């Protein structure tokens, strides 16, 4: 497809987010590269306003599914790359069980040769002593399946999945994700049959970085269709 050819090699990525969670305002800037041929992403995020007021793992899903590896036989189901270079709007509501919710609006598109994800995040109803504002989540990330369906009504897709964040006491903090993606351009896009993305993420720290940050290595592959 049109956008498909934009991802045959290594593509630089920029992520910029402005957030407000229970009145705690912050910004994050991320840089890295993606190689969709291997469904691979490598990025480093830096909180530019000081200390991040929520745990880094809670922001991983918000911080470019166009880098997912779609097997050749599933290429016709790749909505994400088909919307490029004009891009798409990605919106989510993330419900943290027994706690608050994040509402995000992002625009993902190319600026020159660079794939950019610009995000605005609003978080409300969090408990000051909860797992999020209380910073009780382990600095790690589990593997998950992301379920995708077509949304012919909006010429886009609807996505849903459950993320399980590990709590320091051994328990788990569920974060239910509801997502919608709609093209920015008026060009045609690929509406997919139901399928899912299999994801895995590894979080680490740059030993020489004194600013609050997160290093992320991620692999994602589309599946569910033979």
């Amino acid at each position: 497809s049109k956008g498909e050819e934009l991802f045959t090699g290594v593509v630089p990525i920029l992520v910029e987010l402005d957030g407000d969670v229970n009145g705690h305002k912050f910004s994050v800037s991320g840089e890295g590269e993606g190689d969709a041929t291997y469904g691979k992403l490598t990025l480093k995020f830096i909180c530019t306003t000081g200390k991040l007021p929520v745990p880094w793992p809670t922001l991983v899903t918000t911080f470019v599914q166009c880098f997912s590896r779609y097997p050749d036989h599933m290429k016709r189901h790749d909505f994400f790359k088909s919307a490029m270079p004009e891009g798409y709007v990605q919106e989510r509501t993330i419900f943290f069980k027994d706690d608050g919710n994040y509402k995000t609006r992002a625009e993902v598109k190319f600026e020159g040769d660079t794939l950019v994800n610009r995000i605005e995040l609003k978080g409300i109803d969090f408990k000051e002593d909860g797992n999020i504002l209380g910073h009780k989540l382990e600095y790690n990330y589990n593997s998950h399946n992301v379920y995708i369906m077509a949304d012919k009504q909006k010429n886009g897709i609807k996505v849903n999945f459950k993320i399980r964040h590990n709590i320091e006491d051994g328990s788990v903090q569920l974060a239910d994700h509801y997502q919608q993606n709609t093209p920015i351009g008026d060009g045609p896009v690929l509406l997919p049959d139901n399928h899912y993305l299999s994801c895995q993420s590894a979080l680490s720290k740059d030993p020489n970085e004194k600013r609050d940050h997160m290093v992320l290595l991620e692999f994602v592959t589309a599946a569910g269709i033979t």
